[PDB]
C-alpha cells in the first residue's frame, strides 16, 4: 500500500542546548529529557495527554534518507504507516531520543540518538 | 478524535514556550525566531543551499481540524501529500510561523503566526 507522508521540514527544539519548558515549570534541555518529563508534564497539563505508538516494522523508502515505518497507534493499536526522514528523533519510553539513523541526527542536531527498533515505544503529546 | 498519527505527523506542543539553541550558540526564544537565525552565512550568496519544502496546495480533508497540504520537496521538488492537524507550525522562509489555522496555533504554541499559504517555503533549523 502507500505510506502517509510525515511534515517535510523538522521543529528546531531537537537543536542540541534547547531548553523545553515543561507543564510543570521545569526547565530541561532537550538531551537531558527523561521518560517521566512527559508523564509527569501530561499528568499536570489540562490540555495535554500522553499517547504511545509502538514501531511494528521499519522498511526503506524508495526515496534515500527517508524511512517508512509502521506504528501501531494508542491502545487500540491502529495501523499506521509514514514516511519519515531518517534524522527524525522520536523519544522511546525508557530508552531517551531515538532515530533510525542516529549518526544523520548527530549531524544535524547533535542529539545523541539510540537506532530506532521494532517494539520501541514512541511517546507523543496530543491535546485531549 | 481526528484519524489515527504516527509521532511525526503531531503538532509538537510541548515546543511553546522553548528556547532554542541556534548553531552559533545564540539562544532564542521559540516566538523570537527570524529567517536569519536559520541562515548561518553572514552574506548570503547564490552558493546558498537551503533545504526547503514549497507549499503547492492546501485543502480541507474529510476529516475536522486536518489539513492536506501538498509540497515540492528539496532540490528536486518531490511530491509529497501531508496530513496534519490544523495548527500545525511551519517556519516559512521570510516570514516565520505559519500554519493552516493561524489563531488555534497561536493559542496552542504561544506565538505569533501568519496564514499558510501556497507559494510559501518551509525551512528547517539546522547545524547544516
Ligand atoms: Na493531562
Amino acid at each position: 500500500g502507500s505510506p502517509a507522508a510525515a511534515p517535510p521540514t523538522l521543529p528546531p527544539y531537537f537543536m542540541k542546548g534547547s531548553i523545553i519548558q515543561l507543564a510543570n515549570g521545569e526547565l530541561k534541555k532537550v538531551e537531558d529529557l527523561k521518560t517521566e518529563d512527559f508523564i509527569q508534564s501530561a499528568e499536570i497539563s489540562n490540555d495535554l495527554k500522553i499517547d504511545s505508538s509502538t514501531v511494528e516494522r521499519i522498511e526503506d523508502s524508495h526515496s534515500p534518507g527517508v524511512a517508512v515505518i509502521q506504528f501501531a497507534v494508542g491502545e487500540h493499536r491502529a495501523q499506521v504507516s509514514v514516511e519519515v526522514l531518517v534524522e527524525y528523533p522520536f523519544f522511546v519510553f525508557g530508552q531517551g531520543w531515538s532515530s533510525c539513523c542516529p549518526e544523520r541526527t548527530s549531524q544535524l542536531f547533535d542529539l545523541p540518538c539510540s537506532k530506532l527498533s521494532v517494539g520501541d515505544v514512541c511517546i507523543s503529546l496530543t491535546l485531549k
